[PDB]
């Protein structure tokens, strides 16, 4: 509800403290049935260095975490897809925990091949962004098509081990895979 959306509002605002933060809601959809006063929050880059920040506010008070995902350009898109795994996480919730994949069920963002993402802990910002009170704040990550279908037979620990190694720049829309299969 309202006091658990200001909660994190506080948070993200406290770890990003000179960049203006804007919340969004919904009157209509999906969300209103399942998930009330569900919000995302979008912190906004102050210069065109910059990413811009989606952050899920209210799946932490039945999952205990939240999702953020880290865009190179302002997209409606992050909010959809935010609504759409809130439904997803209240049905499915062992679905949404750390190391899991997220079939997004088309591009992260239009142009990209990237249809899932893994979800992993926010290693951008650390723990002052990854700890709030009772809640956690994940990072979905987009990942290759190949990438995915090597989590079926190998460790997210070693996928994680040849995104340190490439130094992966997750705000490439055509980033090069990591894993190559034959």
């Amino acid at each position: 509800g309202m006091d658990y959306n200001q909660t994190v509002l506080s948070h993200l605002q406290k770890f990003w403290k000179h960049h203006d933060i804007k919340g969004f809601t919904w009157t209509l959809g999906r969300i209103v049935e399942e998930l009330p006063d569900f919000q995302v929050f979008q912190v906004i880059p102050n210069h065109e260095d910059e990413p811009w920040v989606y952050v899920s506010s209210g799946i932490g008070q039945f999952l205990g975490q939240e999702f953020f995902i880290i865009s190179p350009f302002e997209t409606p898109e992050h909010i959809e897809t935010l609504a759409m795994l809130a439904s997803a996480s209240m049905h499915y919730p062992d679905q949404f925990q750390l190391g899991k994949t997220v079939n997004i069920g088309r591009p992260w963002v239009e142009q990209s091949s990237f249809r899932h993402f893994l979800i992993s802990l926010p290693y951008p910002y650390g723990q002052e962004l990854e700890y709030m009170d009772n809640v956690r704040f994940f990072w979905l990550l987009p990942i290759t098509q190949t990438e995915r279908l090597f989590l079926n037979t190998h460790s997210v620990e070693e996928l994680e081990t040849k995104f340190d190694e490439a130094g992966i720049d997750y705000l490439d829309i055509n980033r090069a895979s990591t894993v190559w299969q034959a």
